[PDB]
């Protein structure tokens, strides 16, 4: 039913800063002085792009002015990304441990306080998500007990899935679980610093399967390989006793219990320079949902997480100048680069313009319809109803800070790194090199 | 197969959800009951699909098939694992294990018991499967006890073993590869084995069985992926029980005399996951099958089992139940649970069927119990018959207990238990507006 | 371990290994090579490389800045003492 155009464009940006401290975030409360920088988060981008019936167009004699719209077609799609390669790594400088619980035959009896320096590396994972609608996280936190007895504190919970938008910033589970170590940990020191201060999120897909409008998903590949290195435990008292059924009860120092709680060693493999699926371009030729290349609001969401250029680097400043060698010499300073930029080739879609299709965009999504004009009066949406918000002699109806004002702009408190590319447009594309390589795709 | 015809009738299923979570190792409860189930990656998942009568739906046309003559049923097309977490694994192990001492690096030799209990945790093997058909499948185990029994027994004797085909239950645990064997039974320390090992069973599919029948009602699709490496080399302590023949070792003095270690114990592990060796959500096809069962759900009804090990985390929380103080070791109290995830996505084609004699015969041959479900089977001689001449001999106080003979074998496994899910719901003519119903286009071009 | 002056930025002199200790390590690009209309730079390119972690080190000097007093639990009595969050790759 849309019209495919003929004439095909491309923008691209220069660059985009990422760099700075991977640890954490330092802030004094009256300035930012550097934001945690790490290549662990989450990394979503929002370009905004201008609109093609905004922009005058010369060769315009295939449709009539009035009669149809126009909207853009994202064709060819293409991520840029040019760090040198490498690991990174954090941990927890005070972690709850007893010992390896792998070669070990008992443990000491817990006193104070074994909280030691062990810090420990990631997995793999590269991924890539592509849109004109933002992207679903899963995640987790405790859930309410039922008020049949009172609970003391010292309890296990259920817990409660917890769909939400995905932020900038926030880190990549590392296979231990999308759940609230802010709520659910309560000791801040059991889980690495990285993470101990927030949570960490994970994409349901079949969810994002599970939509009617195509916007959300059309585009999508992962690879993610990780393994285990080492066993080791907790430390800490143990809410629930392990039952006598299936134990026998010793003699001596048997009688004091050993360690229950294990602990795994999440770890990461080699690396493969080859297995990237960063700078291949990719083109939806063909539509694997209901967006047959049809972005909305000139707006896109590109969402791609790395951990293959993950090191952290390492620099000192001398405070002294000492000559002979001290360890009171040299401040240390922690920061982590990235880097990226974003390269797209589009298409043009005029549309063809009835109610039944302008009643079809409303049925995909009524927001964009206060820009999308055909004529603003005619949405004819009155019917029939007795009153809820149009009869103020107020009386009963009140003092109301919360009910209607906070809820229709969702993304405001959506805090996420954007992007602003609404100039960058090019007509002839053999001046670009990755639309020359679609030139050969095409012929 | 080929007394049937394809139809052009298709449709879609969806389960939406399934929240499971539960403690890895045991289940918590009171003594009465359990709202807190033992949940864990290693069990295995027996499932139940229940499809509604497919003659009871207003089918758009009725002249092309004839009710009078005829009962058609769903048959199968291609299904998926819609499998959802994040990946990774989570281990156990059992606090207090039989062993001396490692054996790889042997540092100095050991001497036996004196109760020296061992806290080792470890992983498991990685398994991944997918299996489906219209009836249960059968494992293994091996049991214990009978013999020809010719000679008394001794206290602690060998015992021959014996193999026990059997039915997968839910929430027994796939092994790692140690021994489809009754560990209740056969080990006796209640400690070698990891936890949630020392008391169950766990088991281990037969394939060549599951090809011994050529029907079909237990396999017509069959997909697998395993990877082994053990790591290091363990002993046990007890007894040495049945000893080494020394009839060509020389022995030697000093604290050579005593006997070393005989039994020899593994440590087996895991490799890494490779997310592009998986199987799940990927649209799968078979235009022609394994047995004489093309893709029938014989009982409206079907079944499928899929094991999991790489989303098969284990999940910590702290909480203390102090409300602060200077850190020590005695101020939190630990609690695990263990997420699961599961859906299923569901296309099937009506098949029409015809009836004749031999056909209502090889219901008969097939299941016999099942064809009483269908309305068309009549007896015009009476089976019931007057052979009791309709109940009256005298009825002598029979009636407090003439309704003893309610019906019976209204299910063929009553003590058998498993997880399962409702769908008598979720249909659809068209599923182009689904998800996967238009990479039905591809296939079919 | 980074694309860095490196003697500049760490005045040890003594945090790496000697062929980085005064010199400094540099990393091609491809995207301004792809930028450039002419490609007198660039007309067939390929690279292959391998790595993993090994070990985990640290640095010993003063601290840096530690987490804001909140994420942190403080230790007692000899626990009271906090180290290098320095976290070496190997």
């Amino acid at each position: 039913y849309v019209t495919r155009t003929n004439i095909f464009y491309h923008a691209s940006s220069s660059r985009l800063l990422a760099v700075g401290h991977p640890y954490f975030s330092i802030k004094r409360a009256n300035k930012t002085v550097v934001p945690k920088v790490s290549g662990y988060q989450y990394r979503v981008f929002k370009v905004v792009l201008p609109d093609p019936n905004k922009f005058a167009l010369p060769d315009s004699s295939l449709f009539d002015p009035t009669t149809q719209r126009l909207v853009w077609a994202c064709t060819g799609l293409e991520v840029g990304r040019g760090q040198p390669l490498g690991v990174g790594v954090s941990g927890h400088p005070f972690l709850n441990k007893y010992d390896d619980v792998e070669n070990s035959g008992s443990g000491g009896n817990p006193g104070q306080d074994n909280r030691v320096n062990v810090g420990m590396d990631y997995k793999q994972t590269q991924l890539c998500m592509v849109g004109c609608a933002p992207p679903l996280g899963e995640h987790w936190g405790k859930g309410k007990q039922c008020t049949n007895t009172p609970v003391q504190a010292g309890d296990c919970p259920p817990l409660e899935l917890i769909t939400s938008v995905i932020q900038d910033g926030d880190m990549v589970d590392t296979g231990f679980g999308a759940m609230n170590f802010a709520d659910l940990q309560t000791n801040k020191s059991d889980v690495p610093i990285d993470i101990c201060g927030t949570t960490c999120k994970y994409p349901d897909y079949l969810q994002m399967a599970a939509d009617p409008y195509g916007d959300r998903l059309f585009f999508f590949l992962r690879k993610e390989q990780m393994f285990a290195r080492h066993f080791f435990n907790r430390a800490g008292e143990v809410g629930e006793p392990v039952p006598d059924t299936l134990i026998i009860k010793g003699s001596g120092n048997r009688t004091s219990v050993g360690s229950s709680i294990y602990v795994n060693t999440p770890s990461g493999s080699l690396v493969s320079s080859e297995a990237q699926l960063f700078n291949k371009p990719y083109w939806l030729q063909k539509a694997q949902g209901h967006n047959n290349g049809i972005c909305w609001g000139n707006q896109l969401f590109v969402t791609v997480v790395d951990t293959t250029r993950s090191t952290n680097m390492t620099l000192c400043a001398s405070v002294t100048t000492s000559s002979t060698y001290t360890n009171s010499d040299y401040k240390e300073y922690m920061r982590h680069v990235e880097e990226y930029d974003l390269q797209f080739i589009f298409q043009l879609c005029s549309i063809t313009l009835s109610a039944e299709v302008m009643a079809y965009i409303h049925t995909m999504n009524p927001s964009v319809l206060e820009d999308w004009n055909f004529g603003l009066s005619p949405p004819p949406n009155g019917t029939l109803e007795d009153t809820y918000r149009y009869v103020q002699s107020q009386a009963i109806t009140c003092q109301k800070p919360t009910p209607e004002k906070e809820k229709p702009d969702p993304y405001k408190n959506l805090s996420f790194w954007e992007v602003n590319l609404k100039e960058k447009f090019s007509s002839e594309l053999d001046q670009y090199p990755l639309g020359r390589k679609f030139l050969l795709q095409s012929g």
